[PDB]
């Protein structure tokens, strides 16, 4: 109806605004654009992901819900400690930073998204 897609349109300019947020952060650079420079990145992680990817599909309409966005922030941090397992400090740098993404990321959702909207939306799509 008009109403949920109403609806979705709001979650999407709320997750922009929160990705756009995470993006202009200076910690965050090496998680803003798709990964010549990486010769082994291709084969190791089977799923690249980063912030100009996300903002790619919300534009898609590619997220419903709060939980499908969060999956993504997850998978760019996931990606980060996996590519990043040595005790290096290039390795821990890249391995705070990702941390800190998902928990920056988590923590605006909590204090920002009311949990009924975030409800409304998961009702709208076990409907679809």
């Amino acid at each position: 109806s008009m109403q949920e897609e109403d609806t979705f349109r709001e979650l999407r300019i709320f997750l922009r605004n929160v990705t756009h947020r995470l993006a202009i952060d200076k910690r965050f650079r090496v998680f803003t654009k798709p990964v010549d420079e990486v010769p082994d990145y291709v084969t190791v992680i089977k799923q690249p992901m980063d912030l100009s990817s996300v903002i790619s599909k919300i534009d898609l309409h590619k997220y419903l819900t709060v939980k499908d966005y969060l999956r993504d922030i997850d998978l760019i941090c996931s990606n980060a400690l996996e590519y990043n397992p040595d005790r290096d400090p290039g390795d821990r740098l890249i391995r705070h930073r990702a941390c800190a993404l998902r928990d920056t990321a988590y923590a605006i959702i909590k204090e920002e998204l009311d949990e009924d909207f975030e409800q409304l939306c998961e009702e709208i799509q076990e409907s679809r």
